[PDB]
């Protein structure tokens, strides 16, 4: 019922392995259609070596159920809507276990922008939530997954719409952007910065996050 | 006389090199057929690149003897068998000195779960054995070998259903799993969260190990 | 108008991402004509596998000034022009995000040579200029960005002949040769020693540069 | 006039990028002729991906003329002769940059045995040069740095057919077999171990060398 957005969704999916993002089956993209009031994402239990535009799942934004598709929809489909439904801005999700975003995720700590390659695409530190309560957890988890990083970005006055990712501690990072592409794009160079700042760390333990000049001269140029 | 279980154990072993758990020759994949008493296992001195399904090895898990096979056993066959013998529920074992996996035996210490990606396949401390004996490592090594893996097991009261992965001290790392292509996967993650451990310690040398109710959340929801 | 020039810088770009020096888009490399008083850039907004010779721009070193190509030039064009007016020597320019050598920029440090592999491409070290001043950042950025390289060579007395190498702070390495190839080499060699040179800090935090003797065997007996 | 030895030597040297081991034109593998009183190595100043069986290099042990070859050999020459004439054992001999072996090299510290891996392949640790000296370092160079690599082997009571390996201190390493073949294996393991000795050491500082027994069951049982 959306073939080009099942197209788009499809080639974002099978990206992250492409990418090194990936491993195995782990990994999803969605992407909206805020007019049909609904999203297109990965199916679960696919390999992307085998994955056909048909897999993908056609979803409720409302009311979170199956519209289309003969499978299973990925079991993030909840943090996915969550956040579709909180960031009118989105258009496009991707969660990867991708190591370096992956490794600040479990040191529960958010990366700093040193660099203007972070610049060019986060404005400011990429995020890094509280841990879940155990109420969360063993509640409607992957939704409650999305509330967390939602009211992360509102404490912490955040506008989803200029930092593009985030990280859930204890599990990995989640990016977005205006469509499918766009979300993939963020999602790579959020696991690159991930793996540059580990070890700018290492050479520079004491250093201090980039010029505010520079990181607005970076981020506000495009944007 | 399994040529389906020959396929399944040489397309194993065939998937080491490609994801780069393994080079030159090392590492090892095998499969067990309790109905037949006996497992099959790669051979010892064949290049991946020439390896077919006839190359297997057939060994009896009760003597330990060659069944059926042209080309020796690998040199850790005794090793594969014990396991087998120990561990009911196993039905495929792999055998890598998959670098991350393995500088965390070299270093003798146990791989703490402290990230989702890890509550998926482990549940909890991945284990790395004690130091072998003089008369452990001067006997029957191999077998030797597979008898610490078992007794790290069990006096630290662990189920081995649930922890599909051991370091051997100084050594490398041991998967198994539901089969050959389980085992694969088991031994990929835990090379993966072997990766992810190191830095992520790096970046937190005091994070504590992942909520207990997260862990499970993950672990008992597969499973 | 300059065919093979384009040709040249052609594949010189497309070689950035071949040797991993890149993602995405970021990167980029130029060669200079001085009769014709010209210089070849990549262009803007313009992925790697879509690239074709036509797609280079040719711009006047004296004005800045587009002289032929349909596209818009590489935004970092300004950098590049300042850098072969202020020396004489270089034939060609290449910028990358490289991982590694991005990772020293981000920690504000200077790449100390402490191996032959580097004594064979740069004669010392590699500088890492000082921050850049607000009025140079939300002035002619890019062409101030040349300015605060010039300075650094100027300063430090260090002769860009020598030194076919520069980190700029907080963004990312800047490397140039005789030629587009030449420009390419200096700049894998450049990451190839940042790679290194992190860890052979961390194996040894108080190892002193390497002995000016060697330095001056390795320099000098090429070039 | 040894066309399959030319063969053998050809395919060592292709290996070296395929294996990550070098990039560029960096790296160079020989292989001996004792009876014939000659070697063949790799010819200076062509890439990899042209190079040809005919382009290899017929030298003289006992003077180190070229006997046959259209090309200049390695600049390297000079080190692998004398090592043939000081190790009678060795028939083939591989010199890389290689990264993490490098890194050691650079450090200047020599790669303690921590694991099965490394003790399959060197009895022991791998041992890393002391520096060279000015007088060395401005005479003979080449020719030099194999007497300093002998010396090391001497001084420190090593024998070369039990330690395939070592460290120049600032340069890099040089790793030798019984032909060229498992020369380039040697290398390769050399480079493995080398690179989990880093983050073994990470993980564990105060680290000790492997057992003596372990060491000598692994190493022992081969060779
Ligand atoms: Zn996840
Ligand atoms: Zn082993
Ligand atoms: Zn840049
Ligand atoms: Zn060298």
């Amino acid at each position: 019922m959306l073939e080009d957005l099942k197209r788009q969704v499809l080639e974002a999916n099978l990206a992250l392995p492409k990418h090194n993002l990936v491993t195995l089956t782990w990994g999803n993209v969605s992407a909206v259609d805020r007019e049909r009031g609904v999203f297109v994402i990965k199916p679960s239990g696919v390999d992307y070596s085998i994955m056909t535009a048909d897999d993908m799942v056609v979803v409720s934004i409302e009311t979170g159920e199956v519209v289309e598709g003969a499978k299973k929809p990925s079991s993030d489909t909840p943090t996915h809507r969550l956040l579709y439904q909180a960031f009118p801005s989105i258009g496009g999700i991707v969660h990867t276990h991708s190591r370096h975003a992956t490794i600040w995720a479990q040191a529960g700590q958010s990366i700093p922008a040193t660099g203007t390659t972070h610049a060019d695409y986060f404005y400011g530190t990429i995020p890094c939530t509280r841990k879940m309560t155990d109420a969360e957890i063993n509640g409607e988890y992957e939704w409650e997954t999305g509330n967390v990083i939602v009211e992360t970005f509102e404490k912490q006055g955040i506008d989803a719409a200029q930092m593009p990712g985030v990280l859930v501690h204890s599990h990995g990072p989640f990016a977005w952007g205006k469509n499918a592409e766009d979300a993939v794009h963020n999602a790579i160079v959020l696991e690159e910065v991930a793996y540059m700042g580990i070890f700018c760390r290492q050479l520079a333990p004491q250093l201090p996050d980039m010029q505010q000049t520079l990181l607005n001269k970076h981020y506000l140029r495009k944007h």
